[PDB]
């Protein structure tokens, strides 16, 4: 009966609550990085600009390798206005109260783990939505999951850029962090279940594959 | 009877003269910009190139957006040429006789309100592009018809890099200047009156945020 | 009887031979940039992504001159896959043998006379891709024409970034090379040709205009 378990969890819904962890994880990196607080403070908008990109950089970049509008996601109007939300929250709430909470070690983890259930559907539907408009272009299946999965990193120099930082000397193919790694390993999967040469049904792919990420993000987290 | 001079005001056509107008003070923009005279003599064609960013950046940034070709205005021949013919007249007229003529100050005030003419009518035309390929994305909305009346501002990054300059520490995003900001707020009234939340009549909103411009262009323009 | 020699000439199957010509003299010329065959042992897939882009750097420019998928050409899964052999013979062959082989300056010209009659085979096609969605557009023509003969010199700014270089004082289009410069010459011949006011027909000029090329760059190699 594992197949009825893995059809169940191949299809949680991911909105609300498992885009929200996917945001307030995304979001939180945002504030990790130099200068972030003080441009949320002197530059708001160009703040928020840049946590958009943290929260839907995977669907920009698929949008434009296929083709489409860029922006097309933000016409999801209900997504927007929820990563809106967590990155006020993050950067304004007051006594930095709704930071406090969701950086809670426990609570931290159980984001960690809801996220890497996010990127694993979104590597999936890159490779579903390519092979719908090329059947056989295994390497625009192949480029469409990458982008879904490792999403913003993969525009770290642009990302960097819109912040007033310009570091050319490294990028995220010339030096894969983990889960950009991770996610060419996971759409060469699907790939080549889409294929149907890897003899495995959709839903335990995702099942198992989304475990291997979950089990490595919340051991690196907890580590760090 | 206030809204049949807003009905006449808000349908003026733009082509020739207000277009040209734009393009004269795009143009002489792009001369004032460090080195612009001598890429003129050494490469002319990333002149003409730079120009052209200038007069027609906002539909280029406007159809990257919605997933267009992003030289699709391009196939407008008269508005190419007459850009080109303004190019030429600016960095090559003999005597310099052009240059002085619309840089003589009440030669120039006029082209700059002519301008905002033509800038507020550009972001209206984006919003009401957005709304009909999205007829609740408001996100869209407000994107488009900001890149429509900022123009080459938001690409000023890579105008520089065409020309050989690479200044990263800002951007028109990080650091809005007046028409760009001011463009943000014409683009959410528009939206508004597209969300039909704003009470008031399309022709009405152009006049009065055109005046806005004006007053506030012609002001900036001659003070410095 | 030389318009039958002509027609002959304009429809050779560039497919596999003069692609893999193409590619084989594209690749070479990736592997002598500073820091390639580093790149190659300890990045190799941006490795073998540059060299990619200058295998198909004309497709993806001119696809997003026209709105289209950027990756659309890589559904041609026998090309990218030819293109892969050749990257992979040139930077990791035993004994270095493959390059050796094409690298003998009788077997480097042939290859370099091939790749001209593939560059001009392109120009062609962009001139009349874009004819086909704007009939009138002759700016549209000229700018897909150019890239598609350019190819990854035009990119040359973001080729570099890629591998880690940042050389923002220079690109393609302030400082034209000879095949850069060639292939605005030949856009032009091939959209009057389009226009019917060159008074030639399309094999004829793909005829003389090609062995302009092959002249020239067999030429330049052989010299240096
Ligand atoms: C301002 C935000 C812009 C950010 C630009 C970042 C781009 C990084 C994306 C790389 C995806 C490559 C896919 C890949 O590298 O992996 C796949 C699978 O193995 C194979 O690569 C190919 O198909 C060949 C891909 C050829 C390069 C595509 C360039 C598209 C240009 C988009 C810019 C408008
Ligand atoms: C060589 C010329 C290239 C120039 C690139 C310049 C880009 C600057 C444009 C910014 C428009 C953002 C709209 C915005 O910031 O404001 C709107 C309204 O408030 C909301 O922002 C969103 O919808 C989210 C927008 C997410 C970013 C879109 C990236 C598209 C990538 C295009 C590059 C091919
Ligand atoms: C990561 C890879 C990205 C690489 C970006 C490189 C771009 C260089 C291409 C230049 C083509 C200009 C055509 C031209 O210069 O020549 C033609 C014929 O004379 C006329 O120019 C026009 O039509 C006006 C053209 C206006 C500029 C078009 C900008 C498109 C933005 C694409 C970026 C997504
Ligand atoms: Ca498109
Ligand atoms: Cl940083
Ligand atoms: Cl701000
Ligand atoms: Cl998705
Ligand atoms: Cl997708
Ligand atoms: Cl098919
Ligand atoms: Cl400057
Ligand atoms: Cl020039
Ligand atoms: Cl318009
Ligand atoms: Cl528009
Ligand atoms: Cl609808
Ligand atoms: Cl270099
Ligand atoms: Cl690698
Ligand atoms: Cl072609
Ligand atoms: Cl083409
Ligand atoms: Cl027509």
């Amino acid at each position: 009966q594992l197949g009825e378990l893995a059809a169940a969890f191949a299809s949680v819904p991911v909105f609300p609550l498992f885009d929200a962890a996917y945001f307030i994880v995304s979001v939180l990196y945002l504030k990790y990085e130099p200068g972030a607080v003080e441009m949320s403070r002197k530059s708001p908008f160009a703040s928020w600009l840049c946590a958009m990109l943290h929260c839907f950089g995977s669907y920009i970049l698929a949008d434009l390798l296929l083709g489409e509008s860029p922006i097309h996601y933000f016409s999801n109007n209900s997504s927007v206005i929820l990563a809106t939300a967590v990155w006020y929250l993050i950067f304004f709430c007051p006594m930095n109260l709704f930071y406090k909470c969701v950086s809670f070690l426990p609570v931290k983890l159980i984001f960690v783990a809801m996220k890497e259930v996010v990127r694993v559907r979104k590597i999936a539907a890159g490779v579903h939505h390519a092979h719908h408009q090329y059947h056989h272009g295994w390497f625009i299946m192949m480029a469409t999951g990458w982008v879904k999965g490792s999403g913003v990193a993969l525009m770290s120099n642009f990302e960097q850029l819109l912040r007033g930082v310009w570091r050319p000397e490294t990028n995220e193919i010339l030096h894969m962090s983990f889960p950009t790694k991770a996610s060419l390993y996971g759409t060469v999967l699907f790939t080549l279940q889409q294929t149907h040469w890897l003899p495995v049904s959709e839903a335990n792919l995702v099942f198992f594959f989304t475990m291997f990420m979950i089990v490595c993000k919340v051991f690196m987290t907890a580590t760090h």
